[PDB]
């Protein structure tokens, strides 16, 4: 059993709550992770569960393992709950709160503006689950927990509805700490592509990209750019121009978090008093969102 520190308190795999297998049970898929399956599952409590390929290595295991560990022993309400694990038999399950909204980025795809959904998403919205995430991410800091893949793909959201609820739900970046085409450099801010430097800082800078797929309502970072231009654009004080419509006050928060030095990019905090800024200002949440034909 490998250790994991948070919050002052090491634990091991025997502080994860196992669930007995036959209390649980599939219902469908949900998606493919790249590696293994999600379900949706009932423990009656409904789920989300992770599963191990019965095939891997040892590290895909570790990892696994490790996520466990991670996502048990944060407590916030923008961070997905793990009801538990099933360890003890194959394959390996993690359980963990079902988001029925299912991920950030597919959210706001499907659900642009349409114009035959004319008002399917409002300012108010996205500056709603910006806030959401950002609360996460100020938890994260303050636990000096580094997330180091902040981005729209590993939200979750509890519903569609309105009062939908958006928090982190992957953490399988931090787990891993690959190769080039895998690091999410479009996401990265420059000191951390080029020298592998982690701070709190990071986070930031990635916080202000996902506002981006935000606020473009689910739309790749750098539209048209390969990784390696990324690189060498963002390396040469490059940004990304407003996102269609975006307002004002929300591009400034973007640009803030996208500062060279990471000692001139905000703390959560500070995002947090932006954004709420941006909730309370009517030129900001009356703009009206593009409706793409
Ligand atoms: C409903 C629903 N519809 N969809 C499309 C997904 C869900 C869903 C609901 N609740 C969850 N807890 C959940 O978790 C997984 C682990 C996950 C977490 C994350 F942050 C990003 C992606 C995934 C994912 O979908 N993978 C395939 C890796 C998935």
């Amino acid at each position: 059993n490998p250790n994991y520190c948070f919050a002052g308190k090491t634990s091991s795999i025997s502080d994860l709550k196992e669930v007995p297998r036959k209390n649980i049970t599939l219902i469908r898929g949900l998606g493919h992770g790249a590696f293994g399956e999600v379900y949706e599952g009932q423990v009656p409590l409904q789920v989300a569960v992770k599963t191990l390929p019965e095939v891997c290595s040892e590290q895909d295991e570790l990892d696994f393992l490790m996520e466990a560990l991670i996502i048990s022993k944060f407590n916030h309400q923008n961070i997905v709950r793990c009801i538990g694990v099933s360890l003890q038999s194959l394959p390996r399950f993690i359980l963990l709160e079902l988001m029925a909204g299912g991920d950030l980025k597919s959210f706001l795809r499907e659900t642009r503006p349409r114009p035959s959904q004319p008002s399917s998403l409002a300012m108010l919205d996205l500056l709603h689950v910006a806030r959401d995430i950002a609360c996460g991410c100020q938890y994260l800091e303050e636990n000096h927990f580094i997330h180091r893949d902040i981005a729209a793909r590993n939200c979750l959201l509890t519903c569609p509805g309105p009062g939908r609820v958006a928090k982190i739900g992957d953490f399988g970046m931090a787990r891993d700490i690959g190769g080039c085409a895998m690091l999410p450099v479009k996401w990265m801010p420059p000191e951390a592509f080029m020298e592998g430097i982690f701070t709190s800082k990071t986070d930031t800078w990635s916080f202000g990209v996902l506002l981006w797929e935000i606020f473009s309502l689910g739309y790749m970072p750098y539209p048209s750019k390969s990784n390696q231009e990324v690189l060498e654009f963002v390396t040469s004080g490059g940004r990304m121009d407003p996102p269609k419509n975006c307002p004002g006050p929300v591009y400034r928060i973007m640009t803030q978090c996208w500062q060279h030095q990471p000692e001139d990019r905000p703390n959560f905090a500070i995002i947090l008093e932006r954004i709420e800024y941006c909730t309370q200002d009517p030129d900001v949440i009356n703009t009206a969102l593009p409706i793409e034909y």
